[PDB]
């Protein structure tokens, strides 16, 4: 296997953007979908579609703007390894992020909850992660390293920036909430089909908290090449986990639980850019 | 990756058949190989090689025909990751037999027990699987969704139906066996080699109580869509769980367990047909 | 997927090195780097790059020679799947090590402790191993198998031959060491990035006791066609596992994890050749 990708393709897309647009984004954000309408909150919004940017996979767009006072882009719509893209398609982005000078990933997504604890509508705060796919060979910096991105042999260990994490359960605070801010691991699997119960029952033995089929490769591509990085994911359905119980997981429900719980993580999102430092 | 059909190959392939044979098979048939001289039982026998088979993958025959008074197809050998073919050549046959009409598959298999109390011979009746190639990717459904087939995100939480549950532990009974019908969940893992004593001793802890290299995308693409799926695995080894033992697993006791305990499978299996409603 | 190779890639692979030096033979060995100034103990020294070598994958080199009594073949760097090498490039030297005449395969790694009684500088000796690519599909022998090496589904519970077991815990004894040998499961996972802490205790729960991200592949073909197998990991790092713990693991610990450690395995290696029967 080989990545598709040269380094001069990445940053032919980046100064493809820095000249079609005057916008300089600092932070990164790369929502779900139905947990983004976060687009309206922005200010000199700019639209691309994915399909006018030089290499972008594949309605996909990239929206450049202000969110609570911090220079965003917006990726909105994301590749996913279960549409059959391999993984340096799946993270291309964050390399071109990283390009137009961004600092700060923000990643977000939904996932069913695994802790007996968490209730549909939680947003859980993401501690780290169990990334599954790649102890497989499924890693997105699998090939010739690129040592214009980052080392050979990065570290995972401190993936989600202790200091944001802190930012984050304070903010949350600042407004003393009817739930608390959850907290814990996100297993990532490569889906598309959803877990059965035995499946289920591992997760929660290896010690995740939530489980979802995306935004572990684009962390681990942030952080190979320098980025912060922080995330949640929306609880959007509480896993099956034992077998009298005759309701199921869908890919309504999912995205049908948006509502008060999805517009409360587009807030808290736009919140947090106050946090995030210059 | 892409899966190499469009739904236009499969269609043809059922077309072909619908022409080259008068039976309408209602339930499809996926057998190991040992257990399954099940062929002679079936009446009115029509028998395809999958060489003449418009685009089946590759002595491997369909064989068409009456089990018992229900309509079947029989897969006699199938394919396997561990040969090299991707899994939506695996389990092309499946979406192919929803096509000629099929709405039931039934699959069987040969498999290490792994529960301590199971014993060569038994049966195992599947409640459940880990599909652990899945977790990393290699689920059969990866690539854009065809919804003429069926979900972008399909539930297998109940891809093992429990009426057929029922239904089976019922007709076992209905003999009062030496032994009892098992249950539990099979476990999919690559091959083709054998596990270790630590590789054992994860899947035992990860709940599974039998394990296998097959059934699993099968199974998969059947629940994707639309079929009732039951199955079996009969246990033709107790996998080796700690080292002083000296004993090893190999492809000629999997084999030569055939014997009372295959010829016992082939007919709980005929039997089975009349449970299945019309 | 299907392997490039073809039985006579290898055959004249082996031919051409038959052909090229007198040396034939016995113990292949494969180090990992920094493990491995042993080229010095070996005496008549005859190199080969990798690149002179028909077909081999891709600063290689096969070094053949006669550590203490016993003529070797040294692999002077190996490949690795977070390189992006298929597992039948990476395995590729082992089919031909065989061809060779070799009938001993020796290997050593560095890799993290997951126990925590081990310490850094430890050799554990590798009693079992857990093959975590192997479970979703990358086990170097996916694809048709070729009986003139080996069986279609070879056994892996003895993978690390008990007598070779034996004499090295003497042989350690031999020489009443400040610590002892240590032993237990070797757990490979792909990388090239490092674990989480959440990772980690998905491996020390699993069993594991040391983690890398080599050996089990060329372990598994060495086996399938006959060799005798035993190996060594240095623990280079102790891997993070909790969170408070602000230090992380390094391409330049693992590397600078050399010194005394390192020299100890070489002198180890070199004695453990006169258990080696002829
Ligand atoms: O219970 C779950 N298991 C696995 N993934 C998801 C998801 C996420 N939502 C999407 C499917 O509805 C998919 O893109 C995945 O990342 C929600 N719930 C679950
Ligand atoms: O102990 C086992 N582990 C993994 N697979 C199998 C099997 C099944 N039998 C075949 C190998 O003998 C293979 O096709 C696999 O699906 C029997 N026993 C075991
Ligand atoms: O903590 C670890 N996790 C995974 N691999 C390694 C290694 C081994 N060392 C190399 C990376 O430093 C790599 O080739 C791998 O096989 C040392 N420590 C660890």
């Amino acid at each position: 296997m080989e990545n598709g990708y040269t380094y001069e393709d990445y940053k032919n897309t980046a100064e493809w953007l820095l000249s079609h647009t005057k916008h300089r984004p600092q932070v990164a954000i790369i929502c779900g979908s139905g947990l983004g309408g976060l687009t309206d909150k922005l200010t000199q919004a700019q639209i691309f579609d994915y399909s006018e940017i030089p290499n972008f996979p594949r309605a996909g767009r990239l929206v450049f703007g202000f969110l609570n006072g911090r220079a965003c882009v917006m990726m909105q719509g994301r590749f996913h390894m279960y549409e059959g893209y391999p993984l340096w398609k799946v993270t291309f982005p964050v390399r071109v992020f990283h390009l137009l000078g961004v600092d700060t990933l923000v990643v977000t997504n939904a996932a069913g909850g695994l802790n007996p604890k968490f209730e549909v509508g939680d947003i859980m705060l993401i501690r780290d992660h169990i990334n599954l796919p790649g102890f497989s060979g499924q890693n997105p910096l699998r090939g010739p390293n690129d040592e214009r991105f980052g080392d050979r042999f990065p570290a995972m260990s401190d993936a989600y920036d202790r200091t944001m994490r802190q930012r984050a359960l304070s903010t949350w605070k600042q407004m003393g909430e009817q739930r608390e801010l959850q907290e814990g691991t996100y297993v990532m699997v490569a889906g598309p089909s959803f877990e059965t119960v035995a499946e289920c029952r591992v997760l929660q033995k290896l010690g995740a908290d939530a489980v979802g089929m995306s935004t572990v490769p684009e962390v681990i591509v942030a952080r190979h090449c320098g980025l912060r990085v922080f995330g949640f994911s929306l609880i959007t359905n509480k896993v099956i986990m034992d077998y009298e119980s005759l309701e199921k997981a869908n890919g309504e429900e999912v995205l049908a639980a948006g509502k008060q719980a999805a517009q409360k993580l587009e807030q808290f999102v736009s919140i947090l850019m106050a946090s995030i430092p210059l």
